[PDB]
């Protein structure tokens, strides 16, 4: 199977899925390398080639620091790069239905990681059973992330930030040009991502840039108003500048400290970014977004604010235990291989390791309203948890929502609740940020791989939501007596709970503690 695209030929291979067939192609470039001169400038035009591109592997990841904290063990591992590491990244991926669709409506993924990892080809990203059982195209690209991604001196075209935001709006231009002849629909874009890249996903909400290049959004776990997704100019200054010293390439002409930078082999440059600032924590994002006057042209929260967004339909939740996950890489008394009973005296050291910038008075405040409790031994432990999500992901999330619904448009909130079978971490973390992804990507769907008969049923329906939402912007199961997802409203503020045994229709999740978050804590 061969298909003609703008730039030449690409080929690609047929897969069994669920005895039918999906058509593949793995690893179509969608720009210059970024390579040489090349390397921290915006992704640059494709050449145009004469013979057939074989798309029949995924590509290199782009280059990255890896998770090495638990070695041989998979709740960790499996997010690590499956794919060679290499500067050489600018690829994406492509699952398309058998027989060839006429018009189908297109999902397009991008990947979280923190800004600074991640890769399209991992495992749980596998977009051909959403091909297979839905109908839809799949599509997913690589972006730079890191230092090699997000390195800003503003207004200097040789390092102007937002580079890895950049690779994706040429995936999504690549997509508008060229998916026609895959049989796609250029008019029925649905952007989806998680964690960083639903990040991503509020962005292109907001870039003029991006606005023709898609009709819909989805955002799993994350959103630009989270404290980690955007970088101030003060910061990236002083850490661009960080990065300079520690490399050898401090000078006064900033335009040669690019120069030198682009003279180091990408290790070094990898093994510094975690010291450009005085104290890192488990969710630091040394180089991300940046108001850089091209892809973002203020500061986001004015945006939102102010409702200059893409008036679109938007699809958004978050995860029960959402702050779990950080707990195990750096808080004391914690441990993925004990139950973490801690003491007050722990979570209070916990707090310096979370909020190491943060004045004793804010600590303080976080430990009062956390910690009131009703006694039970698992009250710290929790209590931490509970601090780190819903500062980092949920209480950004549903204020998101609250904001962009305001301007007119109907959006759905869901809360993900159910904790996998197969979980290689403790029960004590619950349902752990990542860990709704595989649901809609619909690997529970294959009966061989473990999971239970009601893992099964939740993943079927979360497919057939998801698609609907692309498709016809309305995330209902329309077959099956399912539980109608209401819209949320700025004063109701219903969300539809996923979980194996009863959806619900739930208001005001976490009223009391978001109220803590989002209107008294950016005081401090
Ligand atoms: C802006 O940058 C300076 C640079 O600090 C150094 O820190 C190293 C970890 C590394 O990045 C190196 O390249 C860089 O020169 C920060 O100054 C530091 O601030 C801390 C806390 O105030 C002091 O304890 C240190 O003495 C000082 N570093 C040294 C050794 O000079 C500065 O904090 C930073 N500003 C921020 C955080 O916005
Ligand atoms: C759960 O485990 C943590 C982590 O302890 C680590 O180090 C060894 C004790 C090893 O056997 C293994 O359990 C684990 O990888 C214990 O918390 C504390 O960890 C800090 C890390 O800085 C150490 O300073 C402490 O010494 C350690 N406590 C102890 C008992 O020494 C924690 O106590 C444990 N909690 C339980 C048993 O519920
Ligand atoms: N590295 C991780 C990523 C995610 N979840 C994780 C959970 C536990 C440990 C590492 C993780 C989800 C977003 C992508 C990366
Ligand atoms: C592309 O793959 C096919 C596999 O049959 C092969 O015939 C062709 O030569 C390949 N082109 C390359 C590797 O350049
Ligand atoms: C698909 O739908 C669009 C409207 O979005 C229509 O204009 C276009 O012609 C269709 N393409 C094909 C070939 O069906
Ligand atoms: C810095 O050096 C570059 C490259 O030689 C040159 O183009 C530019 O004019 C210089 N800028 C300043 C501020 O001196
Ligand atoms: C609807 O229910 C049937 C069984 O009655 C099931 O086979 C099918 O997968 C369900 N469809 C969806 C979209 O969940
Ligand atoms: C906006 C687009 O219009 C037409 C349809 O074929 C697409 O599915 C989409 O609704
Ligand atoms: O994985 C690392 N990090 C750090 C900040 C956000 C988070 C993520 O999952 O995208
Ligand atoms: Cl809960
Ligand atoms: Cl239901």
């Amino acid at each position: 199977i061969i298909i003609a695209t703008k730039n030449g030929k690409v080929r690609g291979m047929q897969l069994t899925v669920f005895g039918g067939t999906v058509t593949a192609f793995l690893g179509i470039p969608y720009a210059q390398p970024p390579l040489g001169r090349l390397r921290f400038k915006k992704p640059q035009s494709l050449t145009k080639w004469s013979d057939i591109w074989n798309a029949t592997k995924y590509a290199n990841s782009c280059c990255q620091n890896i998770d090495q904290s638990f070695p041989g063990f998979h709740g960790s591992e499996m997010w690590n790069p499956n794919t060679d590491l290499s500067e050489d990244c600018l690829y994406l991926n492509v699952w398309i239905p058998a027989p060839k669709p006429k018009n189908a409506t297109v999902l397009i993924w991008i990947y979280g990681g923190g800004f600074q990892t991640g890769t399209s080809s991992l495992h749980v990203y596998d977009g051909k059973f959403l091909a297979r059982v839905e109908r839809v195209i799949v599509v997913s690209m690589n972006y730079r992330v890191g230092a090699l991604g997000f390195l800003a001196l503003p207004g200097n075209p040789e390092a102007p930030g937002n580079m890895g935001l950049f690779d994706q709006q040429l995936a999504l231009q690549w997509v508008q040009k060229n998916i026609a002849a895959f049989g796609g629909n250029p008019k029925s874009v649905t952007l989806f991502g998680e964690s960083a890249g639903a990040a991503s996903v509020s962005l292109h909400l907001l870039s003029p840039g991006s606005h023709s290049l898609f009709t819909r959004a989805i955002l799993q776990s994350g959103s630009f108003n989270a404290p980690w997704a955007v970088t101030s100019l003060y910061e990236a200054r002083n850490r661009t500048l960080n990065l300079a010293k520690l490399t050898g390439c401090s000078r006064e002409n900033e335009t040669e400290i690019i120069k030198c930078l682009r003279n180091k082999d990408p290790q070094e440059i990898l093994l510094n970014e975690a010291f450009v600032v005085p104290y890192g924590t488990p969710l630091s994002v040394n180089f991300g977004p940046t108001v850089d006057g091209d892809f973002l042209t203020d500061m986001p929260d004015i945006l939102l604010e102010l409702g200059q967004f893409k008036k679109t339909q938007i699809l958004v939740g978050v995860n029960k235990d959402e702050g779990t996950a950080f707990l195990v890489y750096g808080a004391p008394g914690f441990s993925k291989d004990n139950n973490s009973i801690i003491t007050r005296k722990e979570f209070q050291e916990g707090l310096k390791i979370f909020f190491p910038g943060v004045s004793e008075f804010g600590k303080e405040s976080i430990l009062f309203h956390y910690t009131d409790w009703v006694q039970r031994p698992e009250n710290y432990r929790e209590a931490l948890g509970d601090v780190v999500g819903d500062y980092n992901f949920i209480c950004p999330a549903l204020e998101f929502t609250k904001k962009f619904s305001e301007w007119g448009n109907n959006a759905f909130f869901y809360y993900f609740e159910h904790r996998s079978s197969k979980l290689p971490w403790p029960e004590w973390m619950g349902v752990m940020h990542g860990y709704e992804i595989e649901f809609v990507f619909g690997l529970p769907l294959e009966r061989r791989d473990q999971y239970t008969k009601a893992e099964e049923i939740l993943s079927r329906s979360i497919v057939k939501r998801w698609a609907n939402f692309a498709k016809y912007g309305n995330p209902q199961e329309t077959q099956n007596q399912s539980t109608s997802w209401p819209v949320f409203k700025s004063t109701e503020q219903k969300y539809l709970t996923l979980n194996t045994e009863s959806t619900r229709i739930m208001t005001k999740l976490r009223a009391q503690q978001c109220r803590f978050w989002t209107s008294f804590f950016p005081k401090v």
